[PDB]
């Protein structure tokens, strides 16, 4: 594969901007603003794409940086009103709200299912068609300023932001209606692809350290027509709900 060098020759804004985008992928942090911080911070992170060069940050580490992935932290905090990370329902229901002129309501809606079935069939939990009534994840599409918190940023930086299962209004699944989405023309974010990852993060489930995990964060490469959920991934996930066998962290 590739693998070129234009950070050696990458402006100070370029490299400062990286310090920021790490940032806002994790929290609100303005007490680590340091540049000893950043090789201990930057360590964390090298930990969470699965990359092995620590504390590095100009080869593949910078590009990562620069390049698309989730609109959602790695993360998070705020109180504990349901049970367990992920899902402990007995029953998953999902429904979407709106559809992207890129694609018809039958082929987002059917993408979800095609992502969000599959995480399903990988473990002994359950899942429920929508027919009538509200269901717990609402797939929509939106920007930063369809009434929720971080700035819509636009295309690039920031895919999408999933919200976590907690209360019934929680949980739900979202979607940068800025971004490309496209299953048959293959141009910008599979809603596919995008989909598992994106249906993952409902789940409770986190990214993985695997270079064929399917939450991947350097998600970007060839996409089979027969791609369909990571072994890490669906061991990771059956760790919590059924059997461990020697896992990692989200
Ligand atoms: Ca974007
Ligand atoms: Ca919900
Ligand atoms: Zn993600
Ligand atoms: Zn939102």
């Amino acid at each position: 594969l590739p693998l070129p060098q234009e950070a050696g020759g990458m402006s100070e804004l370029q490299w400062e901007q990286a310090q920021d985008y790490l940032k806002r992928f994790y929290l609100y942090d303005s007490e680590t603003k340091n540049a000893n911080s950043l090789e201990a911070k930057l360590k964390e992170m090298q930990k969470f794409f699965g990359l092995p060069i620590t504390g590095m940050l100009n080869s593949r580490v910078i590009e990562i940086m620069q390049k698309p992935r989730c609109g959602v932290p790695d993360v998070a905090e705020y109180s504990l009103f349901p049970n367990s990370p992920k899902w402990t329902s007995k029953v998953v229901t999902y429904r979407i709200v709106s559809y992207t002129r890129d694609l018809p309501h039958i082929t987002v809606d059917r993408l979800v299912s095609k992502a969000l079935n599959m995480w399903g069939k990988e473990i002994p939990l359950h899942f429920r068609k929508v027919v009538w009534g509200t269901a717990d994840i609402m797939i929509g599409f939106a920007r930063g300023a369809h009434g929720d918190s971080y700035p819509f940023d636009g295309p690039g930086n920031t895919l999408a932001h999933a919200f976590a299962p907690g209360t019934g209004l929680g949980g739900d699944a979202h979607f940068d209606e800025d971004e490309r989405w496209t299953d048959g023309s293959s141009l910008g974010i599979n809603f596919l692809y995008a989909a598992t990852h994106a249906l993952g993060h409902s789940l409770g489930m986190g990214h993985s350290s695997d270079p064929n995990a399917v939450m991947y964060p350097t998600y970007g490469n060839g996409d089979p027509q027969n791609f369909k959920l990571s072994q890490d991934d669906i061991k990771g996930i059956q760790k919590l709900y059924g059997k461990r066998s020697n896992s990692r962290k989200k």
